[PDB]
């Protein structure tokens, strides 16, 4: 089997995407960020506290024939970014594009932070990390890729998130037409649940590459590249008046300012990030200071290729029996 999806940026900056995913029976479409950082698959629901819905759409396991309450199975989740979700669970049936999971848990929200009710575009998550990471109690739960994953005609699935621009999820296959030159594969640690790998180097603008080992995580969830502070000082010094801020919690830039590119290393190959990518606009309405998309992970504990660099490659998670990724230009 395969299956094939749309993904949406959910405003104008890209930061974060939205793919419509099936649940229950009739289906209840529900707009979900895929996020290859965590193994919850978790909705905004029927169960969720009312006060902190505020115009997303709603997962009812009542009106599914097909969903049955997971009896006594709680969960729990914390974000690197200081937001959080809790409830109680139900399997069900899920289709992504096409491609059918029975027994699925759906994870429903009783409580979500503020941040969730605050952003009425997300109506939860689709964790495509490693399912060591679920936070499922007492019984820890597959992810949908897991699940999926003997039906599919190849175990891999692959990101192409566009710039300003819809892209595609596509689960059991490689479309062979979606990225330029070769794909250039490289090892994986599922040591910590994540997609973690090692870039080779890096280039700002027209720069030399500089060989250097950078252990991060392939993360569709989170928005921005978080690298080490030395990379992220290298970048922001060619541009004229950028700085550090701890007011504002990251590096700024003049809005006026032209951003040089960031090249990232995949083995001996090369992912161009185009300057316009690292633009996150004004850091408030009418501001001209703007907001870098390049940050130091110094405090994070791991550096982290998020949406600003994987939207810049074809990037395929091969869930064969040894992980690896892939990386292509596009
Ligand atoms: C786990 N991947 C999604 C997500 C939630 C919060 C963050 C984050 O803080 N990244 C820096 O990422």
């Amino acid at each position: 089997s395969t299956g094939s999806a749309t993904t949406t940026p959910i405003d104008s900056l890209d930061d974060a995407y939205i793919t419509p995913v099936q649940i229950g029976t009739p289906a209840q479409t529900l707009n979900l960020d895929f996020d290859t950082g965590s193994s919850d698959l978790w909705v905004f629901s029927s169960e969720t506290t009312a006060s902190e819905v505020d115009g997303q759409t709603i997962y009812t396991p009542s009106k599914s024939t097909t969903a049955k309450l997971l009896s006594g199975a709680t969960w729990s989740i914390s974000y690197g970014d200081g937001s959080s979700s809790s409830g109680d669970v139900y399997t069900d049936t899920v289709s992504v594009g096409g491609l059918t999971v029975t027994g699925q848990a759906v994870e429903s929200a009783k409580k979500v932070s503020s941040s969730f009710t605050e952003d009425s575009t997300i109506d939860g998550l689709l964790g495509l990390a490693f399912s060591t990471l679920n936070t499922v109690s007492p019984t820890q739960q597959k992810t949908f890729f897991d699940n999926a994953k003997a039906s599919l005609d190849s175990p891999v699935f692959t990101a192409d998130l566009g710039y300003h621009a819809p892209g595609t999820y596509n689960f059991g296959f490689i479309d062979t037409t979606a990225y330029t030159g070769s794909i250039t594969y490289t090892a994986v640690s599922t040591k910590q649940g994540f997609w973690e790998w090692t870039s080779t180097g890096y280039a700002v603008g027209s720069g030399t590459f500089k060989s250097t080992s950078i252990d991060g995580i392939a993360d569709t969830g989170t928005t921005l590249l978080y690298l080490p502070a030395t990379v992220v000082s290298a970048y922001w010094a060619q541009v004229s008046g950028a700085k550090s801020s701890s007011s504002v919690g990251g590096y700024v830039f003049p809005c006026s300012a032209t951003l040089p590119s960031f090249t990232f290393g995949v083995g001996s190959a090369r992912i161009v990030i185009p300057g316009d990518y690292i633009d996150f606009g004004p850091i408030s309405t009418g501001s001209s200071s703007c907001f870098g998309g390049i940050q130091s992970s110094a405090g994070i504990g791991i550096n982290i290729f998020g949406d600003v660099a994987l939207k810049a490659a074809f990037v395929v998670f091969n869930g064969a029996t040894t992980p690896t990724l892939g990386f292509a230009s596009k």
